[PDB]
């Protein structure tokens, strides 16, 4: 695959590895965000070590409001750190 | 770096591969888009051989009708495909 492709093949792959653990499979619950966020962007963002972050990051995240995040909402996610790692750098 | 990271950082590098070759250094005109979609979503999207199509597309990512996709707009774009994608994991 491209240097994109797999790229994308990889956020649907990591989604997956935390929605599938607990509950719905196919959504991200506080738990599972919380360590997707402290395993997989560790050189990205700051470790969450409180409660109120993990609460705060939903609330941002949850769109539909079910208290989770979906495949669309992280997607969503990924392009606010994204923009965020572009936004810093000087291009 | 985790993959995810790795992913990320891949999305700015192919942003600025395409984006940096003609004109504008931050933005994909039409023929910038084309060249990356023809490239680098082979395995993804059909090949755009209409001008049409190259119309089409960029109609659909421009949100401010700059007729430039800037970065925010390869994102909405990223996420489309990575879904019309993820439906397959259905
Ligand atoms: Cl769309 C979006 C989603 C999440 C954030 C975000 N959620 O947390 C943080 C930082 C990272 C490390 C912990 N403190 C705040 N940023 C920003 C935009
Ligand atoms: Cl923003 C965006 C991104 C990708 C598409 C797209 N590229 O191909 C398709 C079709 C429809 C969805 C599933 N089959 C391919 N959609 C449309 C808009
Ligand atoms: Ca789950
Ligand atoms: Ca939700
Ligand atoms: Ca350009
Ligand atoms: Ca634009």
């Amino acid at each position: 695959m491209s240097e994109l492709e797999k790229a994308m093949v990889a956020l649907i792959d990591v989604f997956h590895q935390y929605s599938g653990r607990e509950g719905d499979k196919h959504k991200l619950k506080k738990s599972e965000l919380k360590e997707l966020i402290n395993n997989e962007l560790s050189h990205f963002l700051e470790e969450i070590k409180e409660q109120e972050v993990v609460d705060k990051v939903m609330e941002t995240l949850d769109n539909d409001g079910d208290g989770e995040c979906d495949f669309q909402e992280f997607m969503a996610f990924v392009a606010m750190v994204t923009t965020a790692c572009h936004e810093f750098f000087e291009h």
